[PDB]
């Protein structure tokens, strides 16, 4: 691809990320002063474990839906075969959601934007997921040091999703060409912006994958112990991405058609 085609792809990715942002950046930076009271934190702490899980699962599902829209606008993604579109989203949607969260994370007090206000790790104590919640906060703490620009997050989360190493891809070769054109665009943008030192500081690819495994493997421990709660109160999209007996409901293969 030519240099201007590469510049074209940078702008098309950045505009695609602008249009499918769940939260606006200027709103997140003005809410940093809006912090949960200690009594509000205590409210979240005394809530029942299964109620706190459903609450967070729905908020996670809503964020993943904006990632599907992001994929749907990605250059080349909708040109892939559907089975590869599902494989890429089944694996990378939570990863994109975990990277996008670092915008809603305040490194200057180790708080995160949750339900309109910012709060620390102790907000989620009722989940009984101390280690998983810590890994998420530390992951966001690392990305916040990079001081990503919105354009840089656009190209980074694009590559997080368009990955040719994903198990199950039927047309692995076409995803390779997609991944190459995007990393060339990402690298070209970092070169024009004088932000190439970011690449050496980026987290190793495994930490994102290990975070997902940490996340998913913890869910079905909850789904095994509290199975009826998951089938009745957890949202469908969440069960298809993350549950064993939840792939019967077809949800992704309709978000990818209704355009
Ligand atoms: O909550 C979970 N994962 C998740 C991943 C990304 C996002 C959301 C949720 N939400 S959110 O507004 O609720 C929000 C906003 C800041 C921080 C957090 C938290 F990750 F600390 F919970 C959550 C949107 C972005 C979850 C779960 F469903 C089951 C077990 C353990 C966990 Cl962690």
């Amino acid at each position: 691809a030519s240099l201007t085609e590469i510049e074209h792809l940078v702008q098309s990715v950045c505009k695609s990320y602008r249009e499918t942002c769940q939260l606006r950046l200027e709103d997140l930076l003005r809410q940093r002063s809006n912090i949960f009271s200690r009594e509000e934190v205590t409210g979240y702490q005394r809530k029942s474990m299964w109620e706190m899980w459903e609450r967070c699962a729905h908020h996670l599902t809503e964020a993943i839906q904006y990632v599907v829209e992001f994929a749907k606008r990605l250059s080349g993604f909708m040109e892939l075969c559907q089975n590869d579109q599902i494989v890429l989203l089944k694996a990378g949607a939570m990863e994109v959601v975990l990277v996008r969260m670092c915008r809603a994370y305040n490194a200057d007090n180790r708080t995160v934007f949750f339900e309109g206000k910012y709060g620390g790790m102790e907000l989620f104590r009722a989940l009984g997921c101390s280690e998983l919640i810590s890994s998420i906060f530390d992951f966001s703490h690392s990305l916040s040091a990079l001081h990503f620009s919105e354009d840089e997050i656009a190209l980074y989360t694009a590559l997080v999703l368009i990955n040719a190493h994903r198990p199950g891809l039927q047309e692995k070769r076409k995803v390779e060409q997609l991944q190459y054109n995007l990393e060339l665009a990402f690298h070209h943008h970092l070169c024009k912006t004088h932000r190439q030192s970011i690449l050496a500081k980026l987290p190793p690819k495994g930490k994102l994958r290990s975070l997902c495994s940490q996340h998913v493997e913890r869910l079905q421990i909850f789904q095994h112990l509290h199975p009826i709660v998951v089938q009745a109160a957890f949202p469908p999209l969440y069960k298809e991405l993350f549950s064993g007996g939840g792939e019967k409901h077809k949800i992704l293969h309709r978000l990818l058609q209704d355009s």
